[PDB]
């Protein structure tokens, strides 16, 4: 009857904006099951949803960890429907700095919830939609997961293998009607690099001069880049839904052409010597 | 005065036969330290020690857990000479299976030992590097962290991140005067898929038939291609020798040219579609 969202990551940026937006729609078409981590972050889903007009009943609030399958599980078994026609996977983690002062912990978290609860949601969810034969997997992509970034070492590596996870599980699921497809993002003004980065204090303790001064350029650089670049949510949330529309989903849905050329680069020098050279050009 | 040379994962395969190849060395220009996670493995590493003849000397055995920091820290403690030369990141574990079907611990493991433990490396031996103005890190990579494979998945999830994390990295390194490769390998024969699969009664338990049977066409496939492509682990070590040796390393070495067409096809329909349609075909 509706088409059944279910969204990880709502209480800000692009799963807030596409939870309420689908919400929402003049249409109704969307039963929408915003998930977040900690329930006390859900004031700006429900303010944003009040601001927008959802309806009533259009959009229900889940407590999700994506580094608990227990809690995967508790919030799968809170969809009346018993279906999920649209999963979202969307909560993700950001870590930004010199690689050897990021924490350990640091480290295994962002590959644990970007990567590791991209796989739990999947496990919980695809085994259904295989045997329904059908249902749609969107994922959030980033650039970042397309083309290596200085001091974005581990979010790239994260991002990264969210392409490798998803390329592989869409060469299987092709005969099966099941379709994941990657929204990739470019800059995206939410409330992005927030504390993904430790103090200048404490980064300094953390590594050379040389490598801190070059972080502050790279710094530089990347506040010009999202101050010429940088999308808004509801203009990547319409994508979302383009790829939700689509008769036959692609694997991948960019939200900006921009970044083509530069990936251009990367991909016909197969050495990496090119994109090397360009982006440390590019950046400092 | 020799090249020291520290290598992660030496019990077997390309590590194993890197470490005495260097040995070894007719020229003895490399003092080699082979790490391993358990010690009772050494005995290969010491057979093919002798019948290549090292000198004595030339090979010193580490324990190194890459997903313990403090056995990182306790193995670059024993390197007497108190500098690395050639830092060699080639630990790595195999994960293959319908996604559904992998235990959630494993999941866990692969990117632990795969990307956080490279990670782990390279914050203690990156820091003195940059200090001293020079030094190489070689990294194993795969022709699977550059596409997507049907049951590898998280295999794949894992080397995609090696490719983000390094490529990251070398766009910072690059004024340094430290050199970082990937050493991109098709199918090696050694000994490699071995008990990274479950028994096909387990696997059966823990999935569809539809996506079971798709397991075994997509193993067929894989013997094919492993008995008409795969390389020598002696043929891909010189492979590391070549970048070693190299005046100005670029970010990749192919040890094969025969997947090259195909990365092609990826990377320039960017929508994904041609990727996964040529090779669903090509598998199924
Ligand atoms: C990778 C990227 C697209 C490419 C951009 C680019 C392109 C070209 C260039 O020359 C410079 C730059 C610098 C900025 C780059 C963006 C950073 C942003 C990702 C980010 C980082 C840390 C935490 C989060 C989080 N909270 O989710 C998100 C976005 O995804
Ligand atoms: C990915 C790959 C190169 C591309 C190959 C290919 C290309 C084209 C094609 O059509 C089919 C196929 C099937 C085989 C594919 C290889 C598998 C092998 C990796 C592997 C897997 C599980 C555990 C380990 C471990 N113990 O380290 C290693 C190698 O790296």
């Amino acid at each position: 009857a509706r088409t059944v969202v279910l969204i990880t990551g709502c209480s800000s940026g692009i799963g807030l904006h596409l939870a309420v937006r689908l919400a929402s729609d003049p249409s109704q078409s969307f039963k929408v099951y915003a998930t977040l981590r900690d329930l006390k972050t859900q004031g700006r889903l429900w303010e944003a949803a009040r601001a927008l007009a959802c309806p009533p009943g259009s959009l229900e609030t889940l407590q999700l960890d994506v580094r608990d399958s227990k809690s995967v599980a508790a919030a799968r078994e809170r969809v009346t429907e018993g279906r999920v026609d649209v999963l979202v996977c969307n909560a993700g983690l950001g870590l930004l700095g010199p690689l050897e002062a990021l924490g350990e912990d640091a480290v295994a978290s962002v590959l644990d919830v970007n990567v590791v609860g991209t796989v739990r949601m999947l496990q919980a969810f695809l085994p259904d939609m295989k045997r329904r034969g059908s249902g749609r997997v969107l994922v959030t992509g980033s650039v970042g997961g397309l083309m290596g970034l200085p001091f974005n070492d581990v979010y790239c590596a994260s991002k990264f293998a969210l392409e490798g996870l998803c390329e592989s599980l869409a060469v299987l699921l092709l005969p099966f009607g099941v379709h994941l497809s990657l929204i990739e993002c470019g800059p995206v003004h939410t409330a992005f690099m927030e504390k993904v980065l430790g103090s200048p204090e404490e980064v300094l303790d953390r590594t050379d001069i040389h490598t801190f001064h070059r972080f502050y350029q790279y710094l530089a650089h990347s506040k010009q880049v999202f101050r010429e670049a940088a999308q808004n949510p509801e203009e990547v949330a319409e994508v979302f839904l383009t790829a939700l529309r689509a008769p036959k989903p692609t694997l991948r849905y960019f939200t900006t052409e921009r970044f083509l050329p530069l990936l251009r680069m990367r991909l016909d020098d197969p050495s990496g010597s090119n994109y090397v050279t360009a982006m440390h050009r590019e950046v400092f």
